[PDB]
């Protein structure tokens, strides 16, 4: 169950980088 | 080395989520 915590949380901080990307450039605007 | 990258993912999501709530609200302007 570690490597399925690890794949959980490398999901999740991929998603968050795409969202801070997301939000980045809507404060852009 | 499991641990420290579990602890070094966790770390990091911690800082992606104050940082899209910062985003939000900076988005909330």
């Amino acid at each position: 169950q570690l490597n399925a915590l690890l794949a959980s949380l490398e999901a999740e901080n991929k998603q968050l980088k795409a969202k801070v990307e997301e939000l980045l450039a809507k404060v852009g605007e």
